[PDB]
């Protein structure tokens, strides 16, 4: 694993979340938008000018927990998830997360789970919030038991249903492979079922079966996506969906110039899917950054980007953190 993958994985992650955000919720989002919207972006003299949202301020808070407590720890990230709430409250967050912060902001909680567990009547959280942010596990511990077992336990402060958490575990993993070289498609595919197979044994299982079937048929419509895998604030119906965009973006689309590369391809695709923008973009960004790099994210594209300098050196620190787990 390179520097150049790590990089890579947050900086897809960033642009993902900043390009996605103008477009999460919209019934009306289609691809032309999104290109005139690259294009505009490309052009802009003033570097900065697209804000981060939750998905990244709670990536920040993973990161800043992963440093502080290279060994995990589980009530300092809580604290950090809160306190960031508190200190930004507007970048975005699901209305019901809201109360799991307040509840860990206030004196009356010892068990920093006990929130997340009773969220909608005891049943938890099915949304992608535990997701959005679990990519650093990944990018932090190169033991896969590692990964699936922090990633369990980060997204649990948050989402405590099954959906929401093996959701966490399913992008969790989806980076790490993404990590491992270039593996082919298939590979990559396999490499997910069978862990989801164990972790499950199977609603995430399922809509990976799915994507083998769409990824095996040609020209297949977003609305074949949309219907099947979903574009949705559930995790069941955007992390499958995130997955599927990597995967069928590492061959040209018909409809994206190729004049952008893997990675931008990547992220004009999932926002042109609609629905959950932000998150599916910051998703499969993550992914496709871990896989191809940071020669794929351009200087044109990042400069965009708020805190693009910060994340560039948390993902020097993150690296620096793998290495020693060597
Ligand atoms: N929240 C948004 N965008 C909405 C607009 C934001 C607006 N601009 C503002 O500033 O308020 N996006 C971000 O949140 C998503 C992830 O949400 P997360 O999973 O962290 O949230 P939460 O746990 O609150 O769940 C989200 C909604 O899912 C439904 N839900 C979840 N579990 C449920 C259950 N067991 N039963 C019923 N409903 C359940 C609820 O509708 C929750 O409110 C990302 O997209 C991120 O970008
Ligand atoms: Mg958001
Ligand atoms: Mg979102």
């Amino acid at each position: 694993v390179s520097l150049a993958q790590v990089r890579g994985a947050l900086c897809g992650a960033l642009l993902g979340d900043c390009m996605g955000a103008e477009f999460e919720g919209s019934d009306a989002v289609e691809l032309p938008d999104v290109l005139e919207f690259v294009r505009l972006l490309e052009k802009e003299k003033k570097a900065g000018t697209l804000f981060y949202t939750d998905d990244t301020a709670m990536t920040r808070a993973v990161i800043q927990s992963l440093i502080a407590k290279p060994d995990f720890d589980e009530v300092d990230m809580a604290k950090r998830f809160a306190e960031e709430y508190k200190k930004e409250p507007t970048r975005g967050y699901g209305a019901g997360v809201v109360q799991v912060f307040k509840k860990l902001l206030s004196p009356k909680y010892s068990d920093v789970f006990q929130p997340a567990r009773e969220q909608f009547d005891g049943k938890g959280s099915y949304g992608n919030g535990g997701a959005m942010r679990v990519a650093s596990i990944a990018l932090a511990y190169p033991n896969i038991q590692d990964v699936i077992k922090f990633a369990r336990r980060s997204a649990q402060l948050t989402h405590a249903s099954p959906l929401g958490y093996n959701g966490a575990i399913l992008q969790a993993l989806a980076v790490h492979f993404a990590l491992q070289g270039e593996l082919k498609r298939d590979t990559f595919l396999e490499q997910l079922i069978g862990e989801m197979e164990r972790i499950e044994g199977l609603p995430f299982c399922s809509r990976l079966k799915k994507i083998k079937e769409f990824l095996a048929s040609s020209n297949v419509p977003k609305a074949d996506i949309v219907d099947e895998l979903g574009h949705g604030i559930a995790a069941l119906e955007s992390v499958p969906t995130a997955i599927y965009s990597f995967l069928h973006c590492m061959e040209s689309d018909p409809d994206i110039p190729d004049l952008y590369n893997n990675l931008q391809r990547t992220i004009i695709y999932s926002i042109s899917l609609g629905g959950d923008t932000d998150t599916i973009a910051t998703m499969a960004g993550a992914i496709a950054g871990a896989y191809y790099g940071m020669d794929q994210v351009t200087p044109s594209w990042k400069r965009s980007c708020e805190a693009i300098v910060e994340t560039e050196e948390s993902a020097v620190k993150l690296y620096e953190l793998y290495c020693k787990q060597l």
